[PDB]
């Protein structure tokens, strides 16, 4: 199921401050090496927010969990029926993203289907005003079990690069639960670490993002 390369489809329907948009993505995942390769297209025209602010919303089941941590891989153990991933994201000095997603297999394809709402952004801020560099730093995230809520949680911060040279923080608050609320593997506390390279397709005319990404779990011997 995750042994070799798996095709991925991402579908995101959003609106920020009432501006409606949609993103579709295709690529593949290789959980053996923790590797993702994707191309995302804005199917509604110009993306009304910067692409770097959507990377975390646009499949942690492809993180590399080494052998000794397989008993702590919530994301794969919930497959193929899948999980719900929900986030609140607070942007420094600006608005909020509220996201709900279902991650599951639909046939041979791993599908991430997302709804996003962005509330109370400034029209002339860094997000709606498109003032971010086209880049995303490497980041770490602490993963904990929530036995009460039958799932896992994670709170982490992302550092966005602003075109004036400053840094803008995005505080992420995350919760995952299995689709169907059935029995859930409860991991011990551990970390996920991500590297991501954002680029462009020199022949693509639509608003788009090419992504190469590497995610690895650590923290349990």
């Amino acid at each position: 199921l995750f042994t070799g390369v798996v095709p991925i489809l991402v579908e995101l329907d959003g609106d920020v401050n009432g501006h409606k948009f949609s993103v579709r993505g295709e690529g593949e995942g290789d959980a053996t090496n923790g590797k993702l390769t994707m191309k995302f297209i804005c199917t509604t025209g110009k993306l009304p927010v910067p692409w770097p602010t959507l990377v975390t919303t646009l499949v942690l089941c492809f993180a590399r969990y080494p052998d000794h941590m397989k008993q702590h891989d919530f994301f794969k153990s919930a497959m193929p029926e899948g999980y719900v991933q929900e986030r609140t994201i607070s942007f420094e000095d600006d608005g909020y993203y509220k996201t709900r997603a279902e991650v599951k297999f639909e046939g041979d394809t791993l599908v991430n289907r997302i709804e996003l709402k962005g509330i109370d952004f400034k029209e002339d801020g860094n997000i709606l005003g498109h003032k971010l560099e086209y880049n995303l730093n490497s980041h770490n995230a602490y993963i904990t079990a929530d036995k009460q809520k039958n799932g896992i949680r994670s709170n982490f911060k992302i550092r966005l690069n602003v075109e004036d040279g400053s840094v803008q923080l995005a505080d992420h608050y995350q919760q995952n639960t299995p689709i169907g609320d059935g029995p859930v593997l409860l991991p011990d506390n551990h970390y996920l670490s991500t590297q991501n390279a954002l680029s462009k397709d020199p022949n693509e005319k639509r608003d788009h993002m090419v992504l190469l990404e590497f995610v690895t779990a650590s923290g349990i011997t």
